[PDB]
């Protein structure tokens, strides 16, 4: 409702942030334009912005942000030659022009791998012209991730900027930097697979599924809030998520900032943990809030049995308004259990619902639903037990060999997944082990759910459109809370015909000695999957015996071709 919207945004964000976000937003629409062209356009938009700051009444200062972006986009002179139909958007009036740009954000980019320079070269470059070096990489990530919400991409950039400061100075520029950059990469990976999971989930499962999830997550977060307040938050969050998924950066950022403002003007009835977030500038407020730790729950909440099992009014209260009642149940359950994953809370509410449907229909409903809590039993135990055993295995073996145990396990279940994907999914599950198994027990399930749900959804995006397995499509298109259970119930594939021996696959040279850590790991792991694909029936003593001998073939050789010939020979018979 301001006179100059571009001026208002520039005085609030601050110039450095405004330039960064302008660069991100243009790079996400104009993906094939070279860095220096985006620089020129940024400088132009920034300079016009300043005229509005100095005089809100200056020409064109009163146009909306949408109009000004669209107008700028339509002055790029090679728009049609490079973008084709996207130039057709320019002929259209603004409500419509802006919708048209939205439908044309490419997403298969098609760009070439971004190779990390050598550390020596990045530090050098960071030092000689810090902004070009950072800004160019923001541009590179943004054009390769055109749906990544722009302020979050800016928040990560500030993290890289921090890291180069830190490390481009000390005794070793590899023992400071590399593990920071590697942690930033996995974490950026997650953040992005996560935004796509939220949006695709809303389509597949519906607003109702989505809302159940939010009731649960926010009840865990704000266990002191009243249900009515939790429900108002999920209704507004639902609408935000919905606008953000439609994709218009300004509209998403407006709704998110409105929700932030509400949250902060109501801290006392939501959470004693919001003080710091609610002091942050607008740009980081909502982001801080979505990341806040769970508040402490209030002391000695009653058990759930009274309102949900014991009351004579159960069926009556349910049937008046079934979703509100199930949402009260889910709220009451989740506030008590910061330690459950959200999907387990859903599985629990969905169980309570299936039980009230059957039983409320009976002459004596109470006798029928009297044991429902006992049904929550094994639902809770199952994920806790799988987590417990996998962290113990992880403790017993360490990451790389845990990764290896995960390879033979998953290759036997779904041998017809390609070798790189199996390698990839297993190295990554190993990372979820090493990050989640450091939580005590009462944090492990929420952790595990976070990362696995990310890892599985991408699994499921790959598979779709490159289908190799009916059992993977089954798990990938299951309901939301059934997905991870479905993968977990996968057994060793008894259908699978062994891959025929391939001579080249188990022949290695001197290189493996000299390549890096990682790459030697991938190479050995590729071979191992290949090993399992050829003898799907190998027992574990037999695999180990063969793995110990590969490491002894590698150990003493660094004889690659004649021994390897008898590495193979000996192996094809300890497995024959
Ligand atoms: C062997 C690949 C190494 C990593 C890939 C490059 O470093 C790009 C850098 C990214 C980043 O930082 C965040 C997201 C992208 C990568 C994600 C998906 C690419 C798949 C579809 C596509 O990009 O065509
Ligand atoms: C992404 C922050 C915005 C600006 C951050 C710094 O400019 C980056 C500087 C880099 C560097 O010097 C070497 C590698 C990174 C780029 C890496 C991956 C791209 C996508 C990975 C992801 O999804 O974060
Ligand atoms: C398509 C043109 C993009 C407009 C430039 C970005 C404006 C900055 C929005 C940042 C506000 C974030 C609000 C929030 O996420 O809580
Ligand atoms: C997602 C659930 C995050 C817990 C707290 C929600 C804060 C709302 C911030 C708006 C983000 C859309
Ligand atoms: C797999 C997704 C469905 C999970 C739903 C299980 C039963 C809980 C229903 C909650 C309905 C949303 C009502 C609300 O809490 O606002
Ligand atoms: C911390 C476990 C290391 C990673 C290995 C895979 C184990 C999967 C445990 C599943 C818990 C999922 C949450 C849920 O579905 O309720
Ligand atoms: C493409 C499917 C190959 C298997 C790779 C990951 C399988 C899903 C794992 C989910 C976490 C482990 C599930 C489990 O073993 O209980
Ligand atoms: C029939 C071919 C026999 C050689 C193929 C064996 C592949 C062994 C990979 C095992 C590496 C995991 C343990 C390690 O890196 O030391």
């Amino acid at each position: 409702a301001h006179k100059s919207e571009v001026a208002h945004r520039f005085k609030d964000l601050g110039e450095e942030n405004f330039k960064a976000l302008v660069l991100i937003a243009f790079a996400q629409y104009l993906q094939q334009c070279p860095f220096e062209d985006h620089v020129k356009l940024v400088n132009e938009v920034t300079e016009f912005a300043k005229t509005c700051v100095a005089d809100e009444s200056a020409e064109n200062c009163d146009k909306s942000l949408h109009t000004l972006f669209g107008d700028k986009l339509c002055t790029v002179a090679t728009l049609r030659e490079t973008y084709g139909e996207m130039a057709d958007c320019c002929a259209k009036q603004e409500p419509e022009r802006n919708e048209c740009f939205l439908q044309h954000k490419d997403d298969n980019p098609n760009l070439p791998r971004l190779v990390r320079p050598e550390v020596d070269v990045m530090c050098t470059a960071f030092h000689d012209n810090e902004e070009t070096f950072l800004k160019k990489y923001l541009y590179e990530i943004a054009r390769r991730h055109p749906y990544f919400y722009a302020p979050e991409l800016l928040f990560f950039a500030k993290r890289y900027k921090a890291a180069f400061t830190e490390c481009c100075q000390a005794a070793d520029k590899a023992a400071c930097l590399l593990p920071k950059l590697d942690e930033l990469r996995d974490e950026g990976k997650a953040s992005s697979a996560k935004q796509r999971l939220k949006c695709a989930s809303l389509q597949k499962f519906g607003e109702r599924a989505f809302k159940a999830w939010a009731v649960a997550r926010l009840s865990q977060r704000f266990p002191k809030a009243e249900f009515a307040e939790v429900s108002k938050l999920v209704t507004d969050l639902t609408k935000v998520h919905t606008e953000c998924c439609h994709g218009d950066l300004l509209e998403c950022a407006d709704d998110r900032a409105d929700l932030a403002k509400y949250i902060c003007e109501n801290q006392d009835s939501i959470s004693s943990k919001l003080k710091e977030c609610c002091e942050k500038p607008l740009l980081e407020k909502s982001h801080c809030i979505a990341e806040v730790e769970n508040d402490e729950m209030p002391a000695d909440l009653p058990s759930l049995a009274a309102d949900f099992v014991e009351s004579k009014d159960v069926c009556k209260n349910y049937a008046e308004a079934k979703d509100v009642f199930l949402g009260m149940f889910l709220y009451e359950y989740a506030r008590r259990h910061p330690d459950y994953s959200v999907v387990l809370l859903l599985r629990l509410a969905k169980t309570y619902e299936t039980t009230l449907e059957k039983c409320c229909a009976a002459a004596d409903p109470h006798e029928c639903y009297a044991k429902v809590f006992d049904e929550f039993k094994p639902l809770v135990e199952e994920p806790q037990n799988l987590i417990k055993q996998n962290c113990e295995l992880f403790e017993q073996l360490g990451e790389y060999k845990f990764q290896n145990a995960l390879l033979v396990r998953y290759t036997k279940k779904v041998p017809q997944v390609s070798t790189p994907t199996l390698v990839e999914v297993s190295r990554n599950l190993g990372k979820v082990g090493s990050k989640c198994c450091k939580h005590p027990e009462a944090k492990r399930m929420p952790c595990a759910e976070d990362y696995l749900s990310v890892v599985l959804n991408q699994l499921c995006v790959l598979h779709e459109k490159t289908p190799v397995s009916d059992r993977v499509t089954k798990c990938c298109t299951e309901s939301l809370v059934n997905r991870r259970p479905c993968f977990s119930a996968l057994e060793v594939d008894e259908t699978y015909v062994p891959k025929e021996f391939n001579a080249e696959t188990f022949t290695f040279h001197a290189d493996i000695c000299t390549l890096s850590e990682k790459e030697r790991q991938i190479k050995k792991q590729t071979a191992l999957v290949e090993l399992v694909k050829h003898k799907p029936k190998a027992t574990k003593e037999q695999l180990k015996a063969v793995m110990d001998d590969f490491a002894a073939f590698v150990e003493k050789c660094c004889c690659f071709a004649e021994e390897g010939k008898k590495l193979v020979a000996a192996s094809q018979a300890a497995l024959g």
